[PDB]
């Protein structure tokens, strides 16, 4: 495919860049480790590499270079909508390169080839109790499916050449994120809509078809487009990426590796923001502000006696996030575009304004300020996706995105097992001199 | 003498000390992290913390301070068995003290009452294809019950408190601990034994009542014992129990955390040594060998042609370890003890004396050593598991012993999300100084 | 001793002799063909050959060289009960050998220890729609064990061998025949008796156990032990017995090859007669007896009408017998000692005084007298089996002893592919003349 | 225009000729049996009567008088595609005439409406193990049919007259086969192509719908309609088409009896050697020709050295078949046109050359020629068809064109059930003089 072929480029001009940086420049020193990294999660350390993404603290997430800005204006629209093919952007997170719309379609088409669910993914998650979480049945779905791995019965043949792996793993891929949005939608149907089912459409894009089997009408093609491009990549060091990284570098195969990734997402600390937020604004219109949009006065002392109450504002505040969440950014002119009277809305828009002044001030918080969290539910509440728990299995979808890319590649420059090495506290009492 | 008080005990000790670090010793550098390691998957890069285990690249795995011949020595043993209760293992791993009589039966009979798999886990296993290998459909039966987490119940309640949130996540560790045993045996039984289970027996220990869910007689059960505990913890950084670490530090409950580790231990760079080791020896045996038992002689040779052929000989090398796996060593003993007529035992014993040496000479592997899965395939083998893919199930079993007791204890210390930085190729590029 | 040994020796006494008769007397004569025979289901023709039982005309069944009273009076009998240990016919029928108390128990060991159903033999039969025919589900339960084939995975392994070949062949027999009861009581309790199971006694013989998993008390222990042993093998010419062979002959292991031979035995010309006897009686008895034992006379008249007017006795006449049936005379045995104030037993009987006699006189039908299925349905029912259809599976769990222990002696012996040839109608007129 | 009253004039008038064979010359001698053919398995013993085919040693096979060249020139053809609709064949095999494009056509209306597979095959064939041979899949989906039985139903319900009989069945045929080849594109896409499935075209005939359902383009819609055609029959005396008509001879149904069939197609023996051959000449190319097409002089000596080392070419000999496979010639021609330059053709083409020289050379093999499964791998292996065991499912489907004609055949003649005598081996002694 011109893709793959588009690929093996990238991955041939890439490679001597790496392989010199292990050549002749190995030794350098890039970062320290101090005991409250170590006891902490991790935080900060620079180790680990990837292109696929950068996160600025400041400016935000860059795709392959771009900003989100730039990678809405330049990747093809789907005919018809406001949005770009998502398609086109795995196409940009893959190479580095923004396609044209013959490229972009040349993708499409081989999506609607690769979309179709195995039926025993049905019947294992028929078997799984439906009263299960559906971030559990999401990735059971994804693992089932290690049963069709290209990458694991390549390696199990014995043919595993360093220069090659990428290939199975680039099919892999291909077919598990043509997929992704079907399994999440059939979880939807089978929990939420009366298990009753639309059949996937073959002559639309992978956003408009994820619509139409969720059986939203337009434009949730469009919410669901952004939403799987913003939510697409966050770097590689976020904790789902990081587990599918760290899962990948063993050689497990993507299926193995971006179910453990969406277990690492289900994590109240990773994936539960979004509809924590909208409930929190939910519950806070219902008790607070007498079921209605209050005045900025209003609000702003409803969040200043929350502060010294001791309680805290959701959907601010990020472990990397410095500044305003460009993502946060373009889910608001979405909204301001096409539901700007939504109550739920015009709280989140109020909260934009009052709450950042109050808490840069108090100067308690790192990152005073709105992260993509804060924005998400409202948008999904507004069509009718009122199902929180699942909230995050569109997340999971968005995010296959970057990840799966990352795994093509961390394949293709041919990054190591990841085994950090251990130490126990009595060491760390060593150190510090005790 | 209550497991959960004893904990709790050892929590309110252990506590104040990772607080005084946090506070007066933050700043402290322990490591430094160069180009070479960020791009290198981590390798030597001091960045993570626990007590469960800790990996000495000279001496091997500790196990709580103590070393294999100490912990096989201390731990009470099973009646009329050759080994160690896994359950006192176990009640170690947690406490970082030798159980009593009485405190590994307090484990033993609270295991016992544990066992039974949900039905819906069957189902679940029947659904998935019969071809799904072994580590799939062991992964799938853990992360199906996440539907019982007590850990997720407790926080999606409201309930969570930094102090007590470990007590949830104990319950989980010792019911999911408990159930791996039987929900391999199941796996085994479903694929390979045509599909006859044999029931838990609530008079045996975990091991012993491994041995008989798999059906398979004595010494087998003390084969299980000893298995499981050499593969229960090998410190926290390698990537099985890294990725249990991973993911339950951003608060997922251990279903999902042990789920997202065997999809780790699947890997073929992690999991899969023993069996190759083992298909390698065979293979040699036949088509290299005449189907026989070489001299120490022919096999010196056969190592040197294979070495500069350009191959490697498996199960020796390791990422961390620098001399014998001490956990090969403990199989050895009980090969020698119980199999050392076993032909293909005699070529792993001889090429324990032959291929270190060779190795060395050539100085090209950092550990002219083995590991663990030198030796664990052979022992497997003769007893007549033969099945090569369920080895990584029998390692699951085990790691889960250490992986779960350190998750029990991130949770007691509240260990923050673990959540380092990325970097791109244009900045190590512009750090290594050629614009 | 070991049985398997005890085979091993057989088998190395037996080839030479198999191995003679080719080498040096191979163009010998035994039989012809005509058209009457190639038109009629090679009726008469002396085209098979087998050595775990005959079929005399006169005389009628003998195993291994044994009538049905010798059998019966030999074989070790189960402590306490009246009839032999099913497990020690099987032991004559593979080796030749009446087998010691000593033997015998540890056939029934061994059994004991390959009773247990594979748990998707089970969800197979549940798949398959409930108001499947007993024999279908039956055949399939066989059918579906063929992945457990040790004959396939040695073939597939490339390890097929002349000399050794039968070794799998037993060990797939001893496989299946410690099954087949099981199976068979499975199929009743989840088809007529509302689902419910009772667990395998594992100190029960293979007879025993079939009655306590069927649900019914002593004596249908020796009811089972005896039907089996009668229903054993009927030489190698009948059609389940040949079907089994046929498949064999291909190579095709015990598993396809017995499920076969069911597909042939359900047939209303092979498998029905039992319950078909049974039905006719009772239908006799309720309207031409006014629902009550006849006179000798009464019953005389009513049969002489019944032949005359175009109908026939079910139960009597055979295409191999020419005297009456041993298998019928040994359940008439039983039925005296333990039924014997039976109203259908005492039709069944009486039939046997009245009947022979009128189809001699009319001089119709080659064999004037009771075959065993005259016979099998009376027992039966009088011990609550009234589920007709089911009486077939009996015969299945049955004759399998004689066709499996027939199967391992035709890979031991190499016995070739069976495959005859066609001719046309065109040929025979030519051969006639025209 | 209907089938079954064009099939009704036809038994019309063949019964007073079987009739008139057995009342006037029943006695006529046709062949003889020696103790070599009753040992080694009916060898060539002329015992069977069957007019839809018939397999001339020298000829090779005729299909209703015609030979393949005929039957692929008369036969209508599909429009836009080069082969005859498989319906068409059907036809001939059941009349013995050569549709018109009117009746072709009804009978490809008449499989459109009965094709469609019951879900609960499906069922069963899911809770079967997903590792079981596809064969045993096959097997079992055609025996849980027999549920559907028109033919049982008739027999249960005591409608059954012998002069009436053939019409179930022949409904009982149209059914099963109109249904074969979606039962085996089912197991095909579970097993081998990630469990997702493609609905049958209605506006397809069989040949075209199969490939429709297995997932592979034009031309294999071709492919399979030659293929279908040829396999169709093989006379009555191969194991498969043997064992359903015995089957069948005792009343038993199709579905019993094709089922009973493909467990003896499974054989090794029998339905395999497509599979065997494919694998001899792949791995040659590999192990001893350095990976190329050979010359002519080096695969001489290649065979030379297989010949004489006492290893066998596979594809190559036949218990019947004297000559060249007609079946085969068919193949090489459609390859000849379709795939010239396929490397493994090109060995096969090269072999026909060159082994059959040598073979006789040596005047072991009675048949030193190929037959049609030295051909058909090369064929199914260029299409992407590389699933060996399934070739055996795809000859199950051709054969049941011929079978189950004959099954229909044999009740409208009312041929008896199938039931030859069996001696023992001290009776071959006796008759030997020993």
């Amino acid at each position: 495919s011109f893709l793959k072929e588009k690929l093996a480029e990238k991955i041939a001009q890439h490679r001597p860049r790496t392989t010199r940086l292990l050549s002749e420049f190995g030794n350098v020193k890039i970062d320290e480790v101090t005991i409250s990294q170590a006891i902490g999660g991790m935080r900060g350390i620079k180790s680990l590499v990837t292109d696929i993404s950068y996160l600025d603290p400041e400016e935000g997430i860059r795709f392959r270079g771009y900003t989100i800005p730039e990678v809405l204006e330049k990747l093809p629209k789907v005919p018809g909508a406001e949005m770009p093919y998502v398609e086109g952007h795995f196409y940009l997170l893959l190479t580095g390169d923004v396609p044209t719309e013959k490229e972009v379609k040349e993708v499409a088409e081989e999506f609607k080839k690769r979309r179709a669910l195995p039926e025993y993914v049905k019947d294992t998650l028929k078997a799984m109790p439906r009263d299960t979480h559906p971030m559990t049945m999401f990735a059971a779905g994804i693992l089932a499916m290690q049963r069709e791995s290209k990458f694991a019965a390549y390696y199990n043949a014995g043919k595993f050449n360093k220069n090659t792996a990428w290939e199975p793993m680039f099919e892999d891929a291909m077919d598990l994120m043509a997929r992704l949005p079907s399994l999440g939608a059939y979880i939807y149907r089978m929990k939420y809509k009366s298990d009753t089912h639309i059949p996937s459409n073959p002559d639309l894009d992978l956003g408009g078809d994820f619509a139409n089997m969720m059986g939203i009408d337009k434009p949730y093609d469009d919410v669901a487009r952004l939403y799987f491009i913003l939510h697409s990549d966050h770097e590689s060091g976020n904790v789902s990426a990081h587990t599918a990284h760290l899962v990948a570098s063993a050689l497990s195969d993507a299926y193995y590796a971006y179910s453990a990734a969406m277990c690492g997402l289900a994590g109240p600390l990773h994936g539960l923001a979004n509809q924590e937020v909208l409930k929190w604004i939910q519950e806070t219109i219902d008790k607070k502000l007498g079921g209605k949009v209050p005045t900025k006065e209003e609000l702003k002392k409803f969040v200043e006696e929350t502060l010294s109450s001791g309680q805290v504002i959701p959907g601010y505040g990020h472990a990397v996030l410095r500044k305003t969440d460009p993502r946060y950014v373009a889910q608001r002119e979405f909204a301001l575009k096409h539901m700007p009277d939504d109550p739920i809305f015009q709280v989140v828009s109020m909260l934009y304004e009052v709450v950042p002044p109050i808490l840069s001030s108090l100067g308690k918080v790192k990152d005073p300020w709105p992260n993509v969290d804060a924005h998400s539910g409202c948008i999904q509440w507004h069509y009718g996706v009122v199902e929180y728990d699942f909230y995050t299995v569109l997340f999971g979808i968005g995010r296959a995105l970057g990840v799966l890319a990352n795994l093509v590649w961390d394949r293709a420059l041919g990054y190591a097992i990841e085994r950090p090495k251990s130490v126990t506290t009595d060491m760390l009492e060593k150190w510090a001199g005790i």
